[PDB]
Formats: C-alpha cells, sequence, structure tokens
C-alpha cells in the first residue's frame, strides 16, 4: 500500500490496488475538498468504519450502472404511475446524508458527513431526494464528474423510496446527457436494479472521458423533478 501526507493531493495509481481486501489503495491523508475531488477524478474514493485510519479505494471489477438499463418490475411502474412520492434534486443535502448515515440500526461519520457537505457546499455532491408529502422518505447523494455520476449512497424508509429517486434521476440524467453511473461495489438490491461490473481500466477510460463532459449549465439547481 501507501500512506498519503497532509502535504500533497497525490494518488497512487489505482492498479496497484490489493486485491484483498479488492482496491484497497493508499491510507491517511484527509477529507479537504480538494483531495477528494482528486480522488473522484482519479477513480478512487473513501471507505472506512469509524476508529479505523481514512481508506481509499479503486475495487476491479468496478460495479456501475447503465441509466438505459435500470430494471423496473411492472409491479414498481404500477406504483409510480400512481405515486405518493415527490423527488427533488438538492432541497436537503443534509438530511439525505443523514438518511443514509442512520441506516443499519454506518461508515458515515460525522467528518465525513462535513466533508461531503463542504463538497455539496462547493457544488460538486449532489443529492436527490423522495418526499411522502413533509416527510424525507428516502433519496441518494453523490459526487458529479461531468456526465459520469458517481453514486456514494441511497436509503429508504418507505417501500419504493430508493426505487422511485433513482427511477427518476435516471430519465433527469440520461435526458440531458447523463452517460453512467457509478455503484463503487455491487450488492443484492443495486444489482436487481441493474447494476452490472466492468473492469476497473474500463470505468477509468470511461471516467477520464467523461469527466470532460458537461450537463446543462442549470442540471444541479434545487428543483421538482418529479411531482404528479
Amino acid at each position: 500500500l501507501v500512506q498519503l501526507s497532509r502535504h500533497s493531493i497525490a494518488f497512487p495509481s489505482p492498479e496497484g490496488a490489493l486485491r484483498e481486501p479488492n482496491g484497497l489503495l493508499a491510507l491517511g491523508g484527509d477529507l479537504s475538498p480538494a483531495r477528494l475531488l482528486m480522488a473522484y477524478q482519479r477513480g478512487i474514493f473513501p471507505w472506512f468504519s469509524p476508529g479505523d485510519p481514512i481508506l481509499w479505494w479503486s475495487p476491479d471489477p468496478r460495479a456501475v450502472l447503465w441509466p438505459e438499463s435500470l430494471h423496473i418490475s411492472r409491479s414498481m411502474k404500477r406504483f409510480h404511475k400512481r405515486s405518493p412520492y415527490r423527488v427533488t434534486m438538492n432541497y436537503a443535502f443534509g438530511q439525505v446524508i443523514e438518511g443514509c448515515a442512520s441506516d443499519r440500526e454506518t461508515w458515515i461519520t460525522r467528518g465525513v458527513v462535513e466533508a461531503y457537505h463542504r463538497l455539496h457546499e462547493l457544488g460538486h455532491a449532489h443529492s436527490i431526494e423522495v418526499w411522502r408529502e413533509d416527510e424525507l422518505v428516502g433519496g441518494m447523494y453523490g459526487v458529479a464528474q461531468g456526465t459520469l455520476f458517481c453514486g456514494e449512497s441511497m436509503f429508504s424508509r418507505m417501500e419504493n423510496a430508493s426505487k422511485t429517486a433513482l427511477l427518476v434521476f435516471c430519465e433527469e440524467f440520461i435526458g440531458h446527457g447523463g452517460k453512467l453511473i457509478d455503484c463503487q461495489v455491487l450488492n443484492d438490491h443495486t444489482a436487481s436494479l441493474g447494476a452490472c461490473e466492468i473492469p476497473r481500466r474500463d470505468y477509468l477510460n470511461y471516467l477520464n472521458q467523461m469527466r470532460l463532459g458537461r450537463l446543462p449549465n442549470n442540471f444541479w439547481v434545487p428543483r421538482c423533478l418529479f411531482s404528479p
């Protein structure tokens, strides 16, 4: 491996990551906006349980999701056509990440929250919210990397809340140039939604191409995406 330094925002080539644990590449450093941005630019992300030092990753393969391949069951389509939810973009970044943090009775520590909150404040991290009237019932947040979106996590406090968030986002994302969504690691729910695994070099390749891409100037301003 390799320990980072408070000095620079330099990162070692992802290809020198460990095989097991898959993707472990470096430790230390900090969660400053600059260091974080660089992490994503180069296909790396932080992940570590509270108590441990900062750990950075770039797994092989990488879980990803082609927006157009999002699988939506027939029961969900029925649900979404008569949806009881409203979806918004960047209305409550803080609550969404907190919602993702309080899930599972998670590594999302206060420090991590502030760090991504800074990125949101600076205009790089964004959130999708799912509301059951006045209540935030689900959502997802991530870091925008051009036409590629790096999804950190999502949460659901009501049936189909997160499915709705993803469904609505993919429609809005594709409609304006969105090309790929990064899922980091593949999990059961994510896989059922059509997420798949591709080689790390394929992902980095895509990343380098898409970072350059641009969505419309206002794509990320706080707004209502879906309100039946």
